[PDB]
């Protein structure tokens, strides 16, 4: 309770731009219904062998994926509370979402069964685990140290599946899949923003050496991911470039949270 | 231990229809705050006696928890039970944000701007009945006295917000109900009565000693007469028998 934050009628509002946040996701509330998947499958048959296991894989890894709720508990201030509630219902529409794109992109149950079997193996989910246990549950971790892995895991991790979505649009490809691609991400930026607007009321906060080891470390995990075990190659893309990409957005993460860049990393993307 | 406390990878195909049927319905009744007008409840308000503000202002102030939900959702594990907490959680933040409006609304001078104690102090089913006690019995008898004022034809913001949010909490309240009929061990009929029934002490207690529905021409007797009906109603829901069999007193709540 040093912590504005943290110590123990809503309205005047005290937080005009934690408030102006919640009101933004309120502005955008959508369903998993909202997006139209009719026009998918004639795209989804032009695929190739390869595009297609890349894209029901990156899918399933997003199926795969509860921070929100402890945040939600340990903030104190209610402008907070309500930008938490409604990202834990946003988060659930994600969900829905992605059990709709793969129940209509893999029709048979039993090849459902061996995807998701598969997936719950892959190195990707046990080193995301590992990272978040190491920076967040450890309880050697500290309120700062868990905001900005909590801003990591919304605008590091996915970052760059979001991107290879996003290279399959400028193809004309899947406009279901590409536009519940622009909601979600959407969603994941606001979700990144909000983090960072925690972070600057901050009476304790991490060192720029602490920031860039939870920083750095799942950049690590999510070039690995899409250069290593499930690499862009697949769907036509650069490995090289979207491991400039990553380090671009790790980049812009760091300076949103006020401090200087590491990998001096450009966009390597104009349809980003 | 229970299907709802034990272990899904992806939601479709459907397990619980029943539970996800209500979650369709929760985010089919999705509203905000500022969809209510409550630019004409001033010069109504103006126009009150003393002790109808007195008592309109004091249940806003009781009105003004979800920790409990934060909770719930957390332990609940069938996927679709934690969707619908999760909207429920969203729309209590929407009334807590209306009720808020309403004394801002009404009690414009910030120096101006009990029943609290008895409910504070007040296994997985009990929790669950607490829990519909909370939606269902508390605030059920304010709920009333907020329809009554609409009968009066007076404070149109008020009475709106009030059909909205009282439409909510009968959502959420039968959704605790649709969860207790999937326990496989439930408390006796014996436990629910001792919850349902301190309840409805409090309730009855509150509207009648503390604030009596009096000051905004209600009668008592019956007030006390609907609180009853009310706890007899979710009990039933509950797969139990009436305690009180008690009748609605309330024409006007018949709709
Ligand atoms: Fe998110
Ligand atoms: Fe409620």
């Amino acid at each position: 309770n040093e912590e504005p934050l943290l110590r123990k009628v809503i309205f005047p509002i005290q937080y005009p731009d934690i408030w102006k946040m919640y009101k933004q996701a309120q502005a955008s509330f959508w369903t998993a219904e909202e997006v139209d998947l009719s026009k998918d499958l004639p795209h989804w048959n032009k695929l190739k062998a390869d595009e297609k296991y890349f894209i029901s894989h990156i899918l399933a890894f997003f199926a795969a994926s509860n921070l929100v709720e402890r945040f939600s508990q340990e903030v104190q201030v209610p402008e907070a509370r309500c930008f938490y509630g409604f990202q834990i219902l946003i988060e659930n529409v994600h969900s829905e979402m992605y059990s709709l794109l793969i129940d209509t992109y893999i029709r048979d149950p039993k090849k459902r069964e061996f995807l998701f079997n598969a997936i719950e193996t892959m190195p990707y989910v046990k080193k995301k685990a590992d990272w978040a246990l190491r920076w967040i549950a450890d309880r050697k971790s500290t309120f700062g140290e868990r905001v900005v892995a909590f801003a990591a895991v919304e605008g590091v991790f996915f970052s760059g599946s979001f991107a290879a979505i996003f290279w399959l649009k400028k193809r004309g490809l899947m406009p279901g899949l590409t536009f519940s691609n622009e909601l979600i991400s959407r969603d994941e930026g606001l979700h990144c923003d909000f983090a960072c607007l925690m972070f600057q009321y901050l009476v304790n906060k991490p060192s720029e050496e602490r920031v860039r080891e939870i920083i750095v470390d799942a950049v690590k995990i999510e070039q690995e991911f899409l250069t290593e075990a499930l690499p862009v190659g697949l769907i036509g893309m650069n490995c090289i470039l979207m491991k400039q990409y990553i380090e671009f957005v790790a980049d812009r993460l760091l300076v949103e949270l006020g401090f200087s860049k590491v990998f001096q990393a450009e966009n390597p993307f104009d349809f980003m």
